[PDB]
């Protein structure tokens, strides 16, 4: 609703907090499209009309609708939405930029993991395939033909979320089942070439499940099946670098989950924290699917934070072997989130053939006799598939395992080659399939879900975009942002003791020119000022199946005092109003130099002044707002001929329009 007169506005109850908008960072997001997380699908139609956009994807499984903007930027769409006063919308965000953590080619190395490594004599690498001698990674993780006799991934479907897979490769015959190309809602028939984005996905597929048939190589889980999900498509068809967008990736993840995938392999990422992607990953894990994600690609590219950074995933580091010891590959991003490391250097696997869609070259010296093409790659993207393969084998033996149990089993059985037990480079060590398969499956060490719920003082409204950091001296740290209901969810994380830090709404909507100057907030963030941020710390908090939730109650103080003499005005009153002018929270006689204490109010408000009779001349009204102890000057101008005005640190600023107003607001949580 809108308003024209302040004195005529009715009294209303707290309206909660502002709509949750995804942070906008130059060069970090795709232009012309918005992803809308909703509760009430009908409310999305109010956004479609406001931006006159077109719905291009509906994902009811996670209540998301993607809207194409048709000649408007994301920022402009936010401007059309920010003052609409929607109630059943969870968030509005762009699709963020993501890149594949690209593997690089390396030359074969006959000495790799040899000489006093781990049994390099008398059929050391006897897997039955002609190229077995070169599969040092299988030897490193403890694979043996005898082990496959017990478990090999039978009936387990593995989703390779990547560039697509050349299912026509001879070493993948019978191994690639029906998949999905979300960009075009196109089903990919079993055994077909879907390598639209290049060679990576095929290399991944071979490491995981190349066929055990005496020829070429063999995967970690030769009994498993590969379900290709194309998220890096042909850039000539989808533009950019081929990334299909956070919305289409979510569609692909949902499709894979709905169609039976029990583990997915991911080696891509970007800086943007996406609520949509969080929802998709959590959807898959809630359905019991394990999500393996490669650790970052390097330092220069401080991106690829997500999806690797979402709590619950199994993050994998790349391991090399030289000088008789395992070691982090180097290009592997160091992070406390790394669970385990796996072979990721000189990994021989399947690549698309010369006339296949995703051909990117091959090593012609590989002595294969099946007419197939192979190449040696290095990278964290070469390590993750080893772990995905190990998970597939484990899921055959422990069909009832929950994702946290699979991750803890891997960490509990990893080979600590460094001797320190755990570190930010390789987590708990080298993944070991043989030790992991022995089990048993852990019954303790993790929780299906831990939540941190942040609300205002009385616990009436959840506070959105509050950062929640779970830190500890050793082990993985976790991070998540609260959603519209104030909840930050942590699925399948470790049980144990953490130091948990919570930080007030995120004030990313700066009001100063990046080039060092003065500006104005767009009104996109929940809070407009650093002074509104609240913090809480809970040291030694114990997370376990008996303590799965932490409730945090924010509080604040707010006082306002005006210094201007308004004796020339008729019955001047100080008014606390809704920023959208939907109504008022209270009116009181104006008193110069009188301090009004609003510390008990919670939510988002604006300040105004009204008079019974119109002002004869312009009058500037000035005051001081003391917010959480910080003094902030405020002012506004009551124009001649008018009976009301707004007062704030920007002079009484409407961030919206006359028709759809949204005045600068003050974010508080009560007491
Ligand atoms: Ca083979």
């Amino acid at each position: 609703s809108k308003a024209k007169d302040l004195a005529s506005l009715p009294e209303i109850k707290s309206q909660g907090y502002h709509i949750l908008f995804g942070e906008l960072r130059d060069g970090e997001y795709t232009e012309g499209k918005i992803l809308v997380g909703y509760n009430d699908r009908s409310e999305v139609d109010k956004i479609v009309k406001a931006v006159n956009g077109k719905v291009v994807l509906e994902l009811p499984q996670i209540k998301v609708v993607s809207i194409k903007l048709n000649g408007m930027t994301v920022k402009q769409a936010y401007d059309k939405i920010k003052a609409l006063a929607l109630k059943g919308i969870r968030y509005v965000e762009p699709s963020y930029k993501r890149e594949l953590i690209k593997p690089t080619v390396v030359k074969p190395n006959p000495d790799m993991y040899k000489i006093r490594k781990p049994g390099l004599n008398s059929t050391a690498r006897d897997y039955g395939e002609e190229l077995s001698n070169e599969l040092w990674g299988l030897e490193a993780i403890g694979v043996t033909q005898q082990l496959w006799e017990e478990a090999s991934g039978t009936n387990i479907i593995v989703a390779v979320v990547d560039t697509g897979v050349d299912g026509t490769h001879p070493d993948l015959e019978g191994q690639v089942i029906a998949g999905y190309r979300p960009a075009f809602d196109e089903e990919l028939p079993a055994g077909t070439d879907s390598s639209y984005g290049g060679s990576a996905g095929t290399h991944v597929a071979g490491t995981i499940a190349a066929k055990k048939d005496g020829k070429g190589i063999v995967g970690v889980a030769p009994g498993a099946k590969i379900m290709p999900i194309v998220i890096f498509d042909d850039p000539a068809l989808v533009g950019g670098n081929g990334y299909v967008g956070d919305d289409y990736v979510a569609a692909g993840i949902i499709w894979a989950t709905d169609h039976g995938a029990k583990v997915m392999n991911h080696s891509w990422g970007g800086w943007g924290y996406s609520y949509t992607m969080k929802e998709a990953f959590d959807y898959a894990m809630e359905h019991g699917v394990v999500m393996v994600v490669s650790a970052g690609n390097n330092t220069s590219d401080s991106h690829h934070q997500y999806p690797a950074g979402y709590p619950g995933v199994i993050q994998v580091a790349a391991l090399d072997y030289y000088g008789g010891t395992f070691r982090v590959a180097g290009f592997s991003s160091r992070s406390d989130g790394v669970s385990v490391g796996a072979p990721g250097v000189t990994i021989l696997s399947t690549v698309p053939g010369e006339d296949s869609i995703g051909y990117e070259g091959h090593n012609e010296n590989v002595p294969a006799t099946n007419g197939g093409t192979y190449d040696y790659y290095q990278g964290t993207s070469m390590a993750a598939p080893h772990v995905t393969g190990v998970v597939a084998v484990l899921l055959q033996k422990f069909p009832n395992a929950k994702p946290w149990q699979i991750r803890k089993l891997l960490e509990n059985t990893a080979f600590d080659f460094n001797g320190n037990g755990w570190d930010h480079d390789t987590g708990y060590g080298l993944v070991k399939l043989d030790a992991a398969l022995q089990g048993p499956l852990p019954t303790q060490g993790g929780v299906e879900e831990f939540q941190v719920v942040v609300t205002d003082a009385k616990g009436n409204f959840g506070v959105p975009t509050v950062f929640v950091s779970m830190m500890r001296d050793n082990g993985s740290c976790y991070y998540a942002k609260t959603g519209p209901d104030g909840i930050a969810r942590f699925p399948h994380i470790d049980s144990g003791t953490y130091d948990i830090f919570v930080g007030g709404p995120d004030h990313w909507d700066r009001a100063l020119a990046p080039y060092d100057g003065e500006s104005i907030p767009g009104g996109y963030a929940i809070a407009l000022r650093m002074a509104e941020e609240r913090q809480a710390s809970f040291v030694g908090f114990g997370v376990s199946p008996d303590a799965t939730q932490l409730n945090v109650n924010f509080n604040s103080t707010l006082q306002v005092k005006f210094s201007t003499n308004l004796s020339t005005l008729k019955d001047p009153q100080f008014v606390v109003v809704d920023p959208l002018l939907r109504g008022v929270y209270g009116r009181v006689a104006y008193a110069r130099n009188q301090t009004y204490d609003l510390s008990l109010l919670s939510g988002q408000i604006s300040f105004g002044i009204q008079t019974l009779l119109p002002a004869a001349t312009d009058i500037t009204i000035q005051g001081t707002v003391t917010l959480n102890g910080e003094d902030i000057p405020v002012y506004g101008v009551l124009k001649a001929g008018t009976t009301w005005t707004i007062i704030d640190d920007f002079g009484g600023l409407n961030l919206g329009t006359d028709s759809q107003p949204i005045y600068v607001w003050w974010t508080i949580f009560g007491q």
